[PDB]
């Protein structure tokens, strides 16, 4: 059960109340090679969770699968009571948002990304669009000279009351086969599908770990997530 006393509050959290299937659909061009993503999962807003599995639909995925995960629902992430006013995400929902990125890949290419989150059923839908241009072709991203790991990560949620939604900009640490790191800075803003009002939040932060693996019956091209993000920075 759910129980708070503003009603937009109630909406949102109404809809993220148990396990809710997800889908993800990626079509990307990176230097002119075309490539798809389809990815399956659930996710427990309660816990913060998201469990999720990705496979390339179109064969070799031309960019390594870390670069991506960003790209692949912060809407399933946890905040906590005190903090429920603050979820743009859920707040937008069923109608859904935009999120839209710039993930600049320091000397090398850069990720453009259009992404519509929403409701179909009960299903929770991410549609993605990529484009990767400028990309070095012996680079760490078209070469795969990335290690199939990942880090964990705060970033920093500030409203962005022009648009009547929010914007973000982090730094990922990507790293390297030979010890060192590839960094891709990403720029980010969401906004609201429909013209409903959505809730607009203090600057607050979003703690997440992320955990990759493969699926050792799996021969086609895939990436198991396992992520969990938590809402912070704000006090009782």
């Amino acid at each position: 059960h759910h129980h708070h006393t503003d009603p937009m509050v109630s909406k949102g959290e109404e809809l993220f109340t148990g396990v809710v299937p997800i889908l993800v659909e990626l079509d990307g061009d990176v230097n002119g090679h075309k490539f798809s993503v389809s990815g399956e999962g659930e996710g427990d807003a309660t816990y913060g969770k998201l469990t999720l599995k990705f496979i390339c639909t179109t064969g070799k995925l031309p960019v390594p699968w870390p670069t991506l995960v960003t790209t692949l629902v912060l809407c399933f992430s946890r905040y906590p009571d005190h903090m429920k006013q603050h979820d743009f995400f859920k707040s937008a929902m069923p109608e859904g948002y935009v999120q839209e990125r710039t993930i600049f890949f320091k000397d090398d290419g850069n990720y453009k990304t259009r992404a519509e989150v929403k409701f179909e059923g009960d299903t929770l839908v991410n549609r993605i669009e990529l484009k990767g241009i400028d990309f070095k072709e012996d680079g760490n991203i078209l070469g795969h000279k990335l290690e199939y790991n990942y880090n964990s990560h705060n970033l920093y949620i500030m409203a962005d009351k022009q648009k009547n939604g929010i914007k973000s900009n982090f730094k990922i640490r990507h790293n390297i086969e030979d010890g060192s790191v590839q960094l891709a800075d990403h720029y980010q803003q969401n906004t609201p599908i429909g013209d409903g009002p959505v809730l607009l939040p203090d600057n607050h932060y979003l703690s997440t770990q992320s955990k990759l693996s493969k699926d050792p019956n799996e021969k086609r091209d895939h990436m198991v997530l396992l992520e969990f993000v938590t809402a912070a920075g704000i006090t009782l």
